[PDB]
């Protein structure tokens, strides 16, 4: 279930974070404008940049903290507020996050492993609604 | 305290994992008997070896999960048994683990941060006790 999936992801966090983020960027090419240092580069070129692996892992580490503090796949309002108020998120709307979670669930369903894809779909939808309640447009 | 320290380490885990493992290898040079590929290499050279970085991060990913599952710095018996039974740990003894935790605690005390170094000292001692209970020599 959802708690075991957090343990599966954390055990190899660097690899899962890179592969899910690449799946997102390739599914939604217009989303790459939030990341100007990544434009015009193949997947393997991206993986050779120190900050691509480091920052992508740090994003997924915070995602796993929020997931583990959730109740029945509903995140804490305080965690949603942190994501709204981060200076690095100043340009964003809930649609950016909606798309990330569509790509994450698609990756889990295609992987050939027993992820609880339905719980991750709920988590993404409940995170989007919490972001709106915490003040994201 | 201990729970916040797990969050701090997870926020920059590859960097902390490599720096603590180097501290261990440099404090106890005879411990390289179990790491023959790491002989004859300076710290900067080890940090550009793919397996050194990838394996060290995976070790610390699992260490943080064992710490997070503990109660009052006492690990689960199921986590201790996993660590005894892993094929990659055949022929380790509890002294290998004792020395890794001495180095980890020394690193925290020298860091200039606010780590709860006494809780990590207790965790290392309690993990050693649990590994003995689960059958490590
Ligand atoms: C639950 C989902 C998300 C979490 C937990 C999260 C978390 C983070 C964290 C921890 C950082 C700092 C990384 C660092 O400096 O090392 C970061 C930076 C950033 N985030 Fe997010 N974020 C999420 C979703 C998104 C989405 C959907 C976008 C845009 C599509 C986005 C855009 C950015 C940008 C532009 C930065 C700064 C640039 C960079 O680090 O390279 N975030 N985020
Ligand atoms: C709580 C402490 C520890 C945890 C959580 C842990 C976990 C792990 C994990 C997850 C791996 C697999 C790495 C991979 O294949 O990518 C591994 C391999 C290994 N472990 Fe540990 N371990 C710990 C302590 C130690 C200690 C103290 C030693 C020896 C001083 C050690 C020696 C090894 C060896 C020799 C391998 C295989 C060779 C290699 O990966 O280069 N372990 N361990
Ligand atoms: C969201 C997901 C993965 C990432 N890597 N770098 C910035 C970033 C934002
Ligand atoms: C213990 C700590 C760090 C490590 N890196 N690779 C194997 C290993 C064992």
């Amino acid at each position: 279930g959802f708690k075991q999936d957090i343990a599966t992801l954390r055990g190899d966090l660097r690899t899962y974070a890179q592969d899910i983020f690449l799946a997102f960027l390739n599914k939604y090419p217009d989303e790459k404008r939030n990341f100007k240092n990544y434009v015009g580069k193949s997947d393997q070129e991206l993986k050779s940049m120190a900050k691509f692996g480091d920052h992508t892992e740090k994003v997924f580490n915070l995602m796993m903290e929020v997931a583990d503090r959730a109740t029945d796949c509903v995140p804490l309002a305080s965690d949603a507020s942190t994501l709204v108020q981060m200076k690095q998120h100043s340009g964003l709307t809930t649609g950016n996050f909606e798309k990330l979670f569509v790509a994450l669930v698609e990756y889990m369903r295609a992987s050939g492993q027993s992820f609880d894809s339905q719980s991750w779909d709920r988590f993404g939808k409940n995170l989007v609604s919490a972001l709106s309640s915490a003040g994201m447009k």
